[PDB]
């Protein structure tokens, strides 16, 4: 089964997924001065004051916070997306060191880890019927980068202790999102895929410009956490990134000069 490990990480992929060699994946270095600003983007709205979180999960690649989508609770609109998306989970990715840990770069530059909110289009019904579709998915990338602490996140830090293995999970009421977010909400954006198997090609990027800032102690504690379940040989979670893939055919656009 996939992985980031050495016998069975994204060099590998593309055996079980061919779609890894596709013409619009991800992650992409956003290269910052062939970038085209385009006046056409709208401001991202992001509306989520009443997201209702349900649970917190180990999935063995990552941990992940779901939210109740059911209704328009939480809801990313404007920027370049038409229509509606609801916010279903986040997840980060993070490094084994403070220099590496995010999947996109700008300009060549690796922050210590990256937060997605991941969204689908209320059009299209259901997450499964989004993932078939070229605009199905909209997801925010927010790097963190390593300072001060960031006092919205240190409720999900205080958890992983009981998620510690892959397959655990623990209930996670009325954590608020709107904690994780930067002070601007300028973005880079392009067509792309998700960054982990199955790799579909669905996903409509919005990388935010400015990091949030994140202590050492908090990040430490990802690194805490278990690919393995319980049981097993112990091998830490780091490093669960996809290096950057060719940018083929596409144009990243900016929302600010
Ligand atoms: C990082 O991992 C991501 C996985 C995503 C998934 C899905 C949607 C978004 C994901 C986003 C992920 O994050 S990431 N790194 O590219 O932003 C799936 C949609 C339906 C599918 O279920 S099925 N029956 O094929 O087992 C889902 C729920 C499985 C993975
Ligand atoms: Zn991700």
């Amino acid at each position: 089964h996939w992985g980031y490990g050495k016998h069975n990480g994204p060099e590998h992929w593309h055996k079980d997924f061919p779609i890894a060699k596709g013409e619009r994946q991800s992650p992409v270095d956003i290269d910052t001065h062939t970038a085209k600003y385009d006046p056409s983007l709208k401001p991202l709205s992001v509306s989520y004051d009443q997201a209702t979180s349900l649970r917190i999960l180990n999935n063995g690649h990552s941990f992940q916070v779901t939210f109740d989508d059911s209704q328009d609770k939480a809801v990313l609109k404007g920027g370049p997306l038409d229509g509606t998306y609801r916010l279903l989970q986040f997840h980060f990715h993070w490094g084994s060191l403070d220099g590496q840990g995010s999947e996109h770069t700008v300009d060549k530059k690796k922050y210590a880890a990256e937060l997605h909110l991941v969204h689908w289009n209320t059009k299209y019904g259901d997450v499964g019927k989004a993932v078939q579709q070229p605009d199905g998915l909209a997801v925010l990338g927010i790097f963190l980068k390593v300072g001060s602490a960031k006092p919205g996140l240190q409720k999900v830090v205080d958890v992983l202790d009981s998620i510690k293995t892959e397959g655990k999970s623990a209930d996670f009421t009325n954590f608020d999102p709107r904690g994780l977010l930067p002070e601007s909400l300028d973005y880079w954006t392009y067509p792309g895929s998700l960054t982990t198997p199955p790799l579909a090609e669905c996903v409509t990027w919005i990388v935010l410009k400015e990091p949030i800032s994140v202590s050492s102690e908090q990040v430490l504690k990802f690194r805490k956490l278990n690919f393995n379940g319980e049981g097993e040989p112990e091998e830490l979670m780091v490093d669960n990134w996809r290096p950057a893939q060719p940018l083929k055919n596409r144009q990243i656009k900016a929302s600010f000069k």
